């Protein structure tokens, strides 16, 4: 028995769990893409766009562990690019796929088949351009492992004619090795002797989980580090998600400034942080730094430590280390709203805390670059959450494509997660036609757009009035319909009361269709603190 | 007297005649953006995305000679790059300004600065990284002059603490030097020399005129040389337009072996060829190629001989080099449609020779990639119609945001300037949010799109079933109302005598409104042309 190079792909991917490949058809992929349909469990989103099918892919990575997204020569992979970028910038292993010129017309003219290729290297973690058969199944395996392992794209380019020769079959029965590579003796014993070191001596020990807490696999050695230990634990925003906002010891999300004055200071008097997975932004005292291919500790950088071999050697003896350990209070949760009368025109301050109200374990949460990134960060959220956020790549159209992404990923987990888009109103335009596939696959989303009435993000730091920062007005709620769908239902909130009365609603709760909710808000409305610091900035 | 760098900036362009300006504000840019109001006349289009705005950029430099994109470091550049790619295969004047931060997150989290950059470099003529406000000005004139003088894409990134920046307000009184070089006269002379001679001899001469002979403006000069030798003249797809059409000596639309028989037969038998043609992506060995920078003469090149003072000094000799050519028989034009009872479902190839009846003088006619830019090839033109056709790049969704552009531009050059567009169904999905835009400026294109279930092109090569092929099935007349449409009209057309009645009211055809008109066609109906080419697709 043998298999085409192309089947051979969909049948790895589908051995990591990739079941839903993302991309656009064009002159050089039609071949490959009819493999999708020979393989059982695989499915075509048909994408409505590059760009878009890019951030879908990352969405869909950071929920099910990898993606995969297919282009074609030229102009489908350079669409994408933005999203490839995104993904570099924040560990996310989403596997670029491109159909290339036959081994032998979208070019600049020139003569050069490499242009291409050469300007995505820049954002990859690895390249292959395959030329044999004899050599592809190995380089694909190679493909597969790198961008899985480093959580990083890798672009794998794929000439039409090699799709369709025959590969031994039997290569699938010894599946991908996605083993690491052991430290260097020394070096992990001089880290892991220094943090019992460090633990052993610090009376105001805090944790902070970061953005690839729970991308580079170390969420569980992360939970378990929190109750041997018993330190007061924290998330940054790229983080947020990571740890279960309802455990004990659970202390808050830390921002730097924009933290609420609790949180702020209990991070800032501990003497000692625990720091998982920076992509740090961040008086803090003694910070163990812990990265997935380094450690620092203090100013020390010991390059080459992988964190995951270090963190699953630290479980076994942090216990005793810490056993001196006198648990610190944890600054308490931010209380309820007060009861308004029901007619009080909707601000965001109010709407965050009152978000979590809403939510439900097992919630996916989708927030775009704007104020509501910001927001979301004061919404306290039930245990087994997963929170989205690109605050460092931060490209305004991403989550409509990642909510796509997210989706379908949540729909292969169970059905019955809900997943919840928080969008402005500038943004969503971007992106906008990727409502058109969730409607296409019968998604159900939930999808909440704050209007209020252009950029408001841009306004509160430079020209509030500067034309550039508004947009011409869209009528919303009939986005829905205008893209064909048929179970849907829209809706418009302007009022405390209105937010209540469909929040608290049974069915409203019940992810049975795809929803629309339009929130009506005051065009220099953000979260609180946001203002007082933009404002005398 | 001082200027800010930034306003320099935007008062060069006023001088170029770039009144206006696209691209998306973010983090490095704003206060650049503050300063196009400042300079009367300047306007800011505000685009829904990035791709978009590269598309409308291209779309505009396409109508007006260049134009000028601005974004933001990372997010906004890397999305504009498929676009700035088009610009570059197709040989468009569009200088990409991108503001970076100052001389010191949307980052690859690496501290690498000059990634983005680099990536620009091998889709640019040229690039500058501005460092420097004594030279500064120096800069932006430079790569003002090699954009419009190239027709070729270029990147200027612009540090945020330098747009604030003064320079003496006196280098704006001398003018950018916007003009061709003369000439090497001796070479030069060789060439005309040897033209003159080998046009005495011919007895059966062609001329052939290709995407520069547009693109590069020897336009007035060709026209001449046809009126001046009486030779046949003959386009090719992507110069089609660069002829005026019902010229009495105008022969049709060579592209090879798939074109009108007689047409082949006239090219291929002539004993001279004047290819005042372009980009060589290719009887007797007696041909003339006629190039931007450089001549060929049978076998012999002429490094640095521009073909617009060879072409210009040509015509004050060329007809009597030519007086003793009697005519040759130019080929026929295809007849028109012999009249059908109201009721015939509309079908592709009775569609693009009766557009030829509604299509007036110095309308802007956009066709794009898939049926449409096959399709327009068969329709006959008025004189002095200016037709856009990405026939080398090919990216799907083009034309939705240079429509954007073309009419930026043509409002420019005169208000009653009618602006078409035939975009296909699957295509539209791509770049749909560019119409919001539209109608914010309050723009009057007709916008035509063939509604035929999916990717027909793409299926009639491979996959005539394929789900990949296939598209979620939208309410394009809902569009205008959803992105805000005030004043317009929405139609749908499904027989020959809807098309008519529609096509010659007289209020339809004056530019009074943004227009939609659906077209309601059969799936696996196209051109002729593309029913021939196919096969080997
Ligand atoms: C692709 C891209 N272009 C430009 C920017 C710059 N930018 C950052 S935030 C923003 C405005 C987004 O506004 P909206 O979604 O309405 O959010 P709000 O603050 O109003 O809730 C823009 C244009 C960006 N981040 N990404
Ligand atoms: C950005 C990009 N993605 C993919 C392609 C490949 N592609 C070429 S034609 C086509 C379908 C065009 O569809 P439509 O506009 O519906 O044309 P028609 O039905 O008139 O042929 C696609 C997907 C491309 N050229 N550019
Ligand atoms: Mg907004
Ligand atoms: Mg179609």
């Amino acid at each position: 028995s043998e298999i085409t190079l192309g089947k051979y792909l969909f049948e790895r991917l589908k051995q990591v769990n990739v079941n839903t490949v993302f991309g656009l058809p064009g002159d050089f992929n039609l071949s490959l893409l009819d493999k999708i349909y020979e393989v059982e469990g695989m499915r075509w989103a048909g994408n409505a766009n590059e760009l878009n099918a890019a951030y879908a892919a990352d969405g869909y990575a950071r929920i099910k562990g990898m993606s995969c997204i297919i282009t074609t020569f030229g102009v489908g992979e350079l669409s994408a690019l933005n999203g490839i970028a995104g993904s570099y910038a924040e560990h996310v292993g989403v596997l670029h796929v491109v159909g290339v010129p036959s081994i032998s017309h979208h070019t600049l003219g020139n003569g050069d088949f490499t242009v291409f290729h050469r300007m995505s290297a820049n954002i990859s973690e690895t390249t292959a351009m395959i030329t044999d058969i004899a050599t592809a199944p190995a380089e694909i395996d190679r493909c597969i492992r790198t961008t899985y392992v480093t959580q990083r794209p890798v672009y794998l380019g794929l000439p039409a004619n090699l799709v369709d020769l025959n590969v031994p079959a039997k290569l699938l029965q010894t599946p991908i090795d996605m083993s690491l590579k052991p430290n260097d003796a020394e070096s992990e014993k001089e880290v892991i002797d220094t943090i019992l070191a460090l633990v052993k001596d610090a009376k105001n020990p805090v944790i902070l989980a970061d953005a690839c807490c729970s991308r580079h696999d170390v969420k569980a050695e992360t939970k378990k580090l929190i109750d041997l230990t018993q330190f007061p634990a924290f998330v940054t925003p790229m983080g947020k998600g990571s740890i279960s906002e309802q455990h004990p010891r659970y202390g808050g999300v830390y921002v730097g400034t924009l933290s609420k004055p609790e949180v702020k200071e209990a991070v800032e008097s501990a003497d000692l942080i625990l720091s998982v997975g920076a992509l740090l932004s961040d008086k803090t005292k003694n910070i163990v730094e812990f990265h997935s291919d380094h450690m620092k500790i203090r100013n020390a950088t010991f390059p080459g430590v992988q964190m995951k071999f270090v963190l699953q050697k630290l479980l076994t003896n942090i216990a005793d280390a810490a056993k001196g350990y006198k648990p610190v209070a944890v600054p308490a949760r931010t209380p309820a709203n007060a009861a308004v009368p029901a007619s009080t025109p909707l601000k965001q301050e109010w709407m965050w805390n009152q978000l979590g109200n809403f939510l439900q374990e097992g919630d996916v949460v989708i927030a775009e670059t704007g104020t509501s990134a910001f927001g979301i960060n004061q919404t306290t959220f039930p245990n087994n959450t997963y929170g989205i956020s690109q605050v460092l790549w931060g490209s305004i159209g991403f989550t409509t494509g990642a909510t796509l992404g997210a989706a379908f990923a949540a729909e292969e987990i169970d059905p019955k997660k809900r997943v919840i888009l928080f969008i402005g109103d500038g943004s969503l335009q971007l992106t906008v036609q990727e409502i058109s596939t969730m409607i296409r696959w019968g998604l159900k989303p939930y999808l909440f757009v704050l209007n209020n009435d252009g950029y408001t993000i841009e306004k509160l730091i430079h020209g509030p009035k500067a034309q550039y920062n508004e947009i011409q007005g869209w009528d919303h709620l009939s986005l829905l319909p205008t893209f064909g769908a048929k179970d849907y239902e829209t809706h418009r909130v302007a009022t405390t009361g209105e937010w209540d009365k469909l929040t608290q609603d049974k069915s409203f709760n019940d992810n049975s269709k795809i929803r629309m909710i339009e929130i009506m808000l005051p065009v220099f409305d953000a979260p609180q603190n946001l203002v007082k610091q933009a404002k005398l900035t």
